[PDB]
This record gives structure tokens, C-alpha cells and sequence, in this order.
């Protein structure tokens, strides 16, 4: 069986995700694993997007827009762009910037290979604007910081790879389009689009300037110029982002064990609270950590079945770590922390216990 | 000017919102601090009821649902909760979940007042389902916990009351309904919904049974026994929880300053980086330490104008907190903090800086 069989098998088997109506097909539902994940993943593209970039801001735009706009492009998204285009001049006009600078976005747009191609999709797309001359040095700049996001998040380099469109599959509008591609485990070529980074030059708010009549030119006071600047689009797949983490993430361990070796950052679950046994002493304790952490990350509370078992389960959907309450737990007020991957375990003082796990979960 | 009118003028001024397309009327896009603010938001309602409960779990369903879904409530949502009353099950094995438990999501669903009723918006809704006997009890709680939930987010308990549908306003498969309403300050009466309450009893597994075929009821093995749970819904909007937010935060302060007084966990920016001057010795401190306050929380750096104007916008978009760069701290390597609502300053060693305002930025 193809990983990408077993793997989906593995996501519904666990809640990573359900046939959307169990009860199109290609339509898929998130399952809280799922959920949590996939929420994971946004909230890191956007930390290293926006948050933490000064040159970009963010924005949200609705799904159903004005006619004319796709007409560019009462009867009424194919993609998140064209709200970025059309509000960049209200945006540098609030945040006040300037080029270079970037408007970023995640949102909803409108079959087969599981969750590669579905009907229904999440976007994340940022629009950078910058003076013309320096689009192609901004470019290659997105083109290895993108690609890099994914190392960053725990994707093994190996699996990932750059393809040039060629002068022909180029776009009239796109100079050029470098798009990330990664090693999904496709029948025939394996290899599928992950995320586009096209140089758009000033073709998208020209024409949305033409067409709508309101000149979105930028005015450099610094040099007294007027310039349409150039677009650099960095587009990800969210649905697409998640098959790619998933996938990546799947391994099997002589003894075999199935272990998804999420990055912390991106585990639905982070930590997992597993006492010994159901004994009523040890459970109460238990509960109290365990409410502890859901404070900061969540947690997942599992007093069924061998301890082993649950390791197993815990590793399975990848959560980082395990926290084991024994009976000498309440004699000398300690838990052992099994890491996932190594499986290594340490007993540490529970009143330590949660910075011991922040400092690890990143 | 109405309330509502001037709180829409200052979202429209500082970038909340943008006329969806300024080039329906009734569509709006968030700007900027709008996306952060209704993000912040949204994750606030996520940790409340999801990873901060045992008890609730998350999903996220498709848009577009197969057509008999919404027959029983190739043509082809109003609301988000077919999609968890058609995944109990799934739920229920995935998770292993027994009730009571509750199953969350956030999601868009599909004119005037601003934002208040909108074509496209989003809903936060959970569906807690209950061994039918307890249903009034449970009911209760979270009619009060929803309730403390926005009082636990800075809005005036005042502003906020409880409306009881009587008996001929009640649905029929609704036992009892209560929703939460916001003194808005429409024209007429000032009062508007936010959030509804509602107790469903065993209607929406029963119909979605019926019209599936698939058995919906859950066994409890502790009684050896089989029921239809009952359904408690808190259902809350994301637009109007945002408009009712931002409407509460709303102040105007013998001299007069306009502030939001957003609880920090809200507000979109929450540090403003401010040298005292351009000076060229004072900007690249400051951006230093902006850089590493951006490793944590959404930051602005202005050195644009007298300090006293970046005061009043930061305090006008309701900024918690703003550090001030001087020249004494080139000497002292320390900076001034400045609270927003009291305007109180400190001033604080840099190194310590960030503690200082993650304690007070929850
Ligand atoms: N049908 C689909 N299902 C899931 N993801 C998609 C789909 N179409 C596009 N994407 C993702 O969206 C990104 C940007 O789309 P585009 O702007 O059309 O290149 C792509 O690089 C994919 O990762
Ligand atoms: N047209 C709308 N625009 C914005 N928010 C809405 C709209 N309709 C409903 N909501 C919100 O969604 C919640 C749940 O909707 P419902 O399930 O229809 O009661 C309401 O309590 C409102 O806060
Ligand atoms: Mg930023
Ligand atoms: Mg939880």
C-alpha cells in the first residue's frame, strides 16, 4: 500500500479527519486532531509572516466580492489575492507602510489524491509590494525563506525541492515562478505543488487599477517618484501544508513501533497524562496536572488500558511528550516524562514539571 | 452621532475595517488590527471552551455539506452545527468521549448596522450533549459561563443581560432558550443578541438518525443502558462579539482622550515601540528591542511625530502598552513603560523588559 493510503488510513482511524457527511467524498471534515493541527500550522505562517515580520501586515478579506473584481481578474473565491490587491491602498494608508512591504492572509477559496485536491481549500498568501528594480533580489529572498519555513517545522530537507516554470508555463503577467514541490508519494510522479512564489511585476494592481479607476500607484517622498510596485506572491496550501507535514512526519521503528515525529509546535497534542492505573489514588493527582497544563497546551487525559498501550497511542498521533503518575509519584511528588522520538524517560518534580515541558515545546 | 456610528468611523479611520471592496455595502473586511483583534478573539472562545476543558473537544467541518444535511434541519451552510450533530459518532470513537461532552467549532457560515448582520459571517458554536436528565442543570451553567466569559474579557456587566424566550417564541424542539444581548446602541431599542443558549433536548440526533439511518444514541456500559443525549448549545458570533468588544472598549476621558480599553489578551497590538525622537542613535535600540518583543506578541514601531500624537493613536486603537526609547536610556539602558488606560510610566530595565510585560500581558 502506498504511504499516502496508509497515512490517510492512519488520519481517519485517529480524528485527524473525517469524510465530511460520512453519512462529493472529496470533501473532508477535521476531525479535533485534525483541527488542532491544521490551526498549528496557521498560526506558524503567520507568526513568521506577520508577527514577527515589521514590513508585513495582515488582513482579511470576504469570501464573496464584487463581480468586477473577478471580471479583472446579482449573481456573485477562486483565490484570497484579489482582496490584498484591492486593499492596498487603504492598508498603506492605516498601517502606514511602504515598499517594500507585505499584506498577508489566510482564508477559505472555492478530485481525488485525499485532501490534495479538494473543492473546498484554505489558502495562506501574502502580497509583498516592492520597488520595481529590487523584485528579483526580493524574490529569491521569499524563495529560500519559504522553502526554509518547512525545514524549520520539521520537514526533512530531502523531501523537498524547487521547480522553475519554464519561459513557456510562464504566466503572461509572472517574469518568473519558482514553486515548492514536495515528495507527497503520488502514484507515477510522486512529487506534487506545495507552495507558488511568482513575481507578478505591477500587472495585478494595474489592472485593478484600470479597472476600478483608483490609482494605486505608490508616491516615494524619499525620491519625489510615482511607481506601480512589483507583486512578489509567496501562496501555501493549508490543506496542502497539512497532507505535507502529516506524511512527513509518519515513520515506522527489532521491533516496530508507528510514530508521527511532529515538530512540537505543530502536535494537536502536546502532552499527554497517563496514570499508572485507574487507582483511585493516583487518578485525583493526575486530574490536577492535567488541568495544570490545559492552562498552556492541550492536553490529553488517558487512564485506559496498559501504560504501554498508551504509549503507543500517544506516539502514534505524535504528541511530544507523556507524563507518567505512579505511586511513588505520591510519595516524592515526581512524574516521569517520556520524550517521544528517543522514548527517553526522566522523573521531575511536578511543581517543575510545566516549565520543564515549555521550555521543550517551543 | 450615535454610539455605533462613531465606533464604525474609528474602525474605518485606524484599519479594523475596510468596505468590502470600496472600489452589498453590508460586506466588510478586516483590516489589520481587525484580523488580529477578531483572531485574538477567536482563540480566547477556543481556549475557554476547548483546550481548557476535558470535557469539549474541537472539530472543523466543511462549507458545503451534502444537500439531505440541510433537508433534514447537483445543487448545494446557514449554520456550523450540522456538521458536529452529523460527527458525534465519530467523535465519540475517535476521541473516546462519553457524556456529558462537548464538541466545538468556529467556522463561516452565510443588511446593516454596520457589521451586525452581515451575508458572510462566523460563528463560534459548541454542541454539549448530556444524559438527558441533567440537560436544566448543565443548561444553567452555561448560560452563567458564557455569560462570565465576555465579563471575563473587559466588557461592562452592565451592558450585558439575559433574554428568556417565552413559551410561543420557543422552537419546538427547543425546551428553553436564553440569549445573551448586548447594549449596542441601535436606534429604537438599543439591545442586540450575542450569543444564544439553547436547549435542543434529543431533536438533532433523532432527525439526523432518522434521515441517515445511522443510530446516533450513545451507550452508557456503567447502567447497561441506551438514550438519545440531549443537546445544549451555546452558539456565539464572531462578527458581533468583535462589534460588541470593540463597542464596550470604547472611552472617551479637564481634557478628552479616545482609548479602547481592550483587555490586553484582545487588543491587536500589544506594545508600541516609540523613540522619543528620529534620533539616529535611539531607532536602532529601539528596533532591536522590537525585534525581540516581536518574537512574542503583534508590536508597532512609530517614530513618526511628537511622542504625545503616537501616544493618542496607540491609546486610540487601545495598544496596552507603549515603550518609550529616550536618551537617558542610551546611559541607564533602560526605557519607560507606559500603561494605557492609567498613562502611568515606569521605568524598567530592558533586559527585563519582556517579563515585565508578559505578566501583564496575559
Ligand atoms: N484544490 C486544492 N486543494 C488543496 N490545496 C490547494 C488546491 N488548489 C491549490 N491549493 C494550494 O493553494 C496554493 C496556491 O494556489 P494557486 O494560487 O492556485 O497556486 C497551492 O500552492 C496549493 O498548495
Ligand atoms: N447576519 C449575521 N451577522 C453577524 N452575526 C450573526 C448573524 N446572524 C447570526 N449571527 C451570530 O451568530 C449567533 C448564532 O446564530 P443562530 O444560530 O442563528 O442563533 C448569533 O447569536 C449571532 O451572534
Ligand atoms: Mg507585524
Ligand atoms: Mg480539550
Amino acid at each position: 500500500a502506498s504511504i499516502i493510503d496508509t497515512v490517510a488510513n492512519l488520519a481517519k482511524r485517529r480524528g485527524f479527519v473525517y469524510q465530511s457527511g460520512e453519512i462529493t467524498r472529496s470533501a473532508w471534515d477535521y476531525g479535533p486532531l485534525g483541527v488542532e493541527l491544521k490551526e498549528n500550522i496557521k498560526r506558524q505562517w503567520w507568526k513568521s509572516m506577520v508577527t514577527a515580520r515589521e514590513d508585513v501586515v495582515g488582513i482579511d478579506t470576504s469570501i464573496i466580492l464584487p463581480r468586477e473584481v473577478w471580471v479583472a481578474s446579482g449573481l456573485h473565491r477562486p483565490e484570497t489575492a484579489q482582496g490584498i490587491f484591492t486593499n492596498f491602498a487603504n492598508v498603506v494608508t492605516t498601517a502606514r507602510k511602504k515598499p517594500p512591504f507585505g499584506i498577508a492572509q489566510t482564508g477559505k477559496s472555492f478530485p481525488g489524491n485525499f485532501i490534495f485536491r479538494t473543492r473546498e481549500f484554505e489558502q495562506m498568501e501574502m502580497e509583498f509590494f516592492v520597488e520595481p528594480s529590487t523584485a528579483k533580489e526580493w524574490h529569491q529572498y521569499w524563495i529560500d525563506t519559504r522553502l526554509q519555513w518547512y525545514v524549520d517545522l520539521g520537514i526533512d530537507r530531502d523531501n523537498l525541492r524547487l521547480y522553475e516554470h519554464p519561459p513557456e508555463k510562464l504566466s503572461h503577467y509572472a517574469e518568473r515562478t519558482v514553486d515548492i514541490e514536495y515528495k507527497y508519494g503520488f502514484a507515477g510522479d510522486p512529487w506534487g505543488e506545495l507552495e507558488g512564489i511568482a513575481n507578478r511585476t505591477d500587472f495585478d494592481l494595474s489592472t485593478h487599477s484600470k479597472h476600478s479607476g483608483v490609482d494605486l500607484s505608490y508616491y516615494d517622498q524619499a525620491t519625489d517618484t510615482r511607481y506601480v510596485p512589483y507583486v512578489i506572491e509567496p501562496a501555501a496550501g493549508l490543506t496542502r501544508s497539512l497532507m505535507a507535514f502529516l506524511i512527513d512526519a509518519y515513520s515506522e521503528d527489532v521491533d516496530k513501533r508507528t510514530v508521527l515525529r511532529f515538530d512540537p509546535r505543530l502536535a494537536p497534542v502536546k502532552v499527554a497524562v497517563l496514570p499508572l492505573s485507574r487507582h483511585a489514588d493516583l487518578s485525583p493527582k493526575a486530574r490536577d496536572l492535567a488541568a495544570e497544563l490545559r492552562q498552556h497546551w492541550n492536553v490529553e487525559f488517558d487512564d485506559a488500558g496498559a501504560i504501554g498501550r498508551r504509549y503507543r497511542r500517544q506516539d502514534e498521533v505524535g504528541t511530544p511528550y507523556c507524563v507518567t503518575v505512579d505511586f511513588d509519584s505520591l510519595e516524592d511528588n515526581a512524574v516521569t516524562v517520556r520524550e517521544r522520538d528517543s522514548m527517553a524517560q526522566e522523573r521531575i518534580s511536578i511543581d517543575q514539571v510545566t516549565d520543564y515541558l515549555a521550555v521543550r515545546l517551543k
